[PDB]
């Protein structure tokens, strides 16, 4: 006996890690019937390949009318990269102020409508877009991008000389939302302190009701603490702008200027890291685009366009009709919850030639993975360079890399991607030489 084996016969397979799980990718089954496939529950996205039922939908039901689900009640399915367009620009006829999501939307509301920008239409939506306009500049957010960069490719570095690592907590869940509170003006010291005041009003499962509620408002309260030092000292971050401007004669209530800055760290946040943990799994799925990537025939910017059209982490988002419409000769009356399904329309052979090919030097790139119009995402410059980022830092010090274990998807009727990726990397190892003559 030179080398030792594991005996075993028709059993034997111990649990490795927390998970329980034996492979890397599985084959979903792709559906055939309309009818079968409820878009209200999570589970639906995660047993089913929506590519035919997309495409039928695509094709015969631009306009579907989904049925009622347990309580009321059914909505209007919009699948065409054109219709999605055209619906996102119209802010007059639609509004986003009854809720933008299907939670919202069905509920028949959202709490902070007419004074969240998400979820706020007319003179104030117009006005809140403008004071944060300067804000969100190329020029305004440099400092920010250069740190996001930093932050970003020493995350990477530390993971390629660890070698093992879930990417989704060791790197992609550590660079959004420090970004964000950065922008916002949020001292260092006070950064974990929103992080597990967030993480518990974000909790589901399982007094625990109000226990969110109560984590929020501590949040909003803490905010305007920090909204008070305005006249203290204006400090050119999100959090000072907004409490120094009016619009459109009158100063900002403290509601609306510190609820909006708590939708800046929730929107700031998840949507990022579903983009980045989707990069690094499709890159392992389509080895040649890595490769053209780490080789550097392709640039940064169309590839981070490509990986944003893919990703599409907010597979939809929602309005609700004021006043009656007439598409594709059907009638959409007053009250209609409509959904506009991104990730369909990033999917459209109508506008995108090959569809289902990830490339990274796709052109024309047109996607809809941000919004369209009027609520086109405010923060789509930093989803962008958060991405860049990570591609960047990628293509410098990894040669390659692979999934080490099951992947964990999330639970939404909303958003998609995964909140654990197990990978093996494996480093330029001359490159981080470099990084540590210079750095250290
Ligand atoms: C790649 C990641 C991201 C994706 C896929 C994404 C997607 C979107 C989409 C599709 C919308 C339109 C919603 C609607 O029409 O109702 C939107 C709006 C918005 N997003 Fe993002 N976003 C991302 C990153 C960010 C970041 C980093 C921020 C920074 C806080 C942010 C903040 C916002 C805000 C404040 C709005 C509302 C815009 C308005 O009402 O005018 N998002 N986002």
């Amino acid at each position: 006996g030179s080398s030792h084996h594991h005996h075993h016969h028709s059993s034997g397979l111990v649990p490795r890690g927390s998970h329980s799980g034996h492979m890397t990718a599985h084959t979903l089954p792709i559906p055939d019937d309309i009818s079968t496939i409820n878009l209200t529950d999570p589970r639906t996205y995660e047993v089913n390949d929506l590519s035919e039922y997309w495409r039928q939908l695509r094709t015969t039901r631009p306009l579907y009318w989904h049925p009622p689900v347990g309580d009321a009640p059914g909505f209007w399915v919009v699948s065409r990269y054109a219709d999605v367009m055209a619906l996102y620009k119209d802010n007059k006829k639609l509004t986003s102020e009854k809720g933008n999501v299907l939670v919202t939307l069905l509920a028949g509301g959202d709490s902070a409508a007419g004074k969240m920008l998400a979820v706020t239409d007319g003179a104030m939506h117009r006005g809140l877009r403008n004071v944060l306009l300067k804000s969100f500049s190329p020029q305004a957010l440099k400092p920010i991008v250069d740190q996001i960069r930093v932050n970003t490719t020493r995350l990477v570095v530390d993971a390629a000389r660890r070698g093992e690592c879930d990417f989704a907590a060791d790197v992609a869940e550590q660079i959004p939302l420090n970004t964000i509170s950065d922008l916002l003006g949020v001292p260092a010291a006070d950064r974990e302190f929103l992080l597990k005041l967030n993480k518990s009003a974000l909790s589901s499962e399982d007094q625990s009701a109000t226990d969110a509620w109560l984590a929020r408002n501590e949040i909003l309260l803490y905010f305007s603490e920090l909204v008070a030092e305005r006249r203290a000292k204006p400090t050119e971050d999100v959090i000072s702008v907004l409490a120094n401007s009016m619009v459109d004669g009158k100063p900002l209530t403290e509601e609306v200027i510190v609820l909006n800055c708590y939708s800046l760290i929730l929107g700031g946040d998840e949507t990022s890291r579903l983009s980045m943990i989707d990069s690094v799994q499709t890159f392992t799925q389509y080895p040649d685009q890595w490769e053209l990537l780490r080789d550097g025939k392709v640039t940064l910017e169309s590839a981070t366009e490509e990986v944003l059209r893919w990703a599409t982490p907010a597979m939809h988002f929602g309005r609700r009709a004021v006043t009656d419409m007439e598409l594709h000769g059907q009638v959409i009356a007053a009250g209609d919850v409509v959904t506009l399904w991104n990730n369909s329309a990033n999917r459209d052979e109508e506008v995108f030639a090959d569809p289902y090919a990830f490339d990274l030097n796709r052109s024309p790139n047109k996607h809809i993975t941000f919004g369209y119009g009027p609520h086109f995402c405010l923060g789509a410059y930093l989803g962008r360079a958060e991405v860049h980022a990570l591609l960047d830092a990628l293509r410098t010090y990894t040669t390659g890399f692979e999934i080490t274990g099951e992947p964990q998807r999330i639970h939404s009727n909303f958003l998609t991607g995964l909140s654990r990726l197990p990978v093996r990397i494996q480093p330029n190892e001359a490159a981080i030489a470099a990084y540590d003559s210079d750095n250290g």
